[PDB]
């Protein structure tokens, strides 16, 4: 409706719902537009609409810039966000499979922006719940952005309690961050080596070369991956960790 009227579709970017790249006819900018099927039940609908009003207030360097939300008639909710690069963080790591291509400083600076975005959210009483490299983005200016979240794939980055449907808190994001930090610092040759190693890391089994090369990050990651959520550090403790002192 308003979508087909005010926008020219360019391509599907992903399919929780569907995300399209599309160009606004009036301002000629390209945007990522998320379309979700709105719940039929009235109470369940109001839940979604409350989440939208909360997220639309958020403004942070690590949060994708927001533009607009509207409904169209079955009802569809449309969310218009800034279009990020096609190369997400998963792609970024895929094209960089050697140590030399994963410079310590560039990697930590990437992780740090993720962690700061997460700390911002937690401080607002929100959590991300969906942190993983395929859902971490770069703007056209190369600012790191946490990806889509708010309204609820691989479970590889998902905390135990979140996988098993147990009660959970913002500590679930800390678990994800831990695995992402390791993955940032430890390139893989093959997809299968990636899965074999990551599942081991979830279980606190690390490659010796990692522990020796990154003794401090190793200890951080160990803590963030505690099976017990209470034991994981707060996002603020992580951001303040000595490992990030070289600015
Ligand atoms: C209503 C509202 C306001 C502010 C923030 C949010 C939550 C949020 O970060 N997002 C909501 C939909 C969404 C979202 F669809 C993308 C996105 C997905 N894909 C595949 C992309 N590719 C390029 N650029 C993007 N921005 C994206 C990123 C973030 C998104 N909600």
């Amino acid at each position: 409706g308003r979508y087909l009227t005010d926008f020219e579709p360019i391509q599907c970017l992903g399919r929780f719902g569907v995300v399209f790249e599309a160009k606004n006819k009036v301002d000629d900018c390209n945007y990522a537009i998320k379309r979700i099927r709105l719940p039929n039940r009235e109470l369940a609908r109001e839940k979604v609409m409350r989440e939208v009003k909360a997220l639309a207030k958020l403004e942070h360097p690590g949060i994708v810039r927001y533009f607009n939300a509207w409904l169209e008639k079955k009802v569809y909710l449309y969310i218009q966000m800034q279009l990020c690069r096609k190369e997400n963080l998963k792609d970024w790591m895929n094209g960089r499979c050697t140590i030399e291509e994963r410079e310590r400083s560039v990697c930590l600076h990437i992780f740090l922006q993720i962690a700061e975005a997460v700390e911002f959210l937690h401080s607002k009483g929100l959590m991300h719940r969906d942190l993983k490299p395929s859902n971490i983005f770069f703007t056209m200016d190369d600012v790191v952005k946490v990806g889509d979240f708010g309204l609820v794939g691989t479970k590889l980055y998902m905390s135990p309690e979140q996988i098993h449907g147990n009660s959970y808190s913002h500590k679930v994001d800390i678990f994800s961050l831990g695995l992402i930090l390791f993955e940032l610092l430890y390139p893989f040759s093959t997809q299968m080596e990636r899965v074999r190693t990551l599942t081991d890391v979830r279980n606190l089994k690390f490659p010796p070369l990692f522990t020796q090369k990154y003794p401090c990050e190793y200890v951080m990651v160990q803590d963030m991956l505690s099976p017990s959520p209470m034991e994981r550090p707060e996002a603020i403790n992580i951001i303040e960790n000595a490992v990030f002192e070289d600015l």
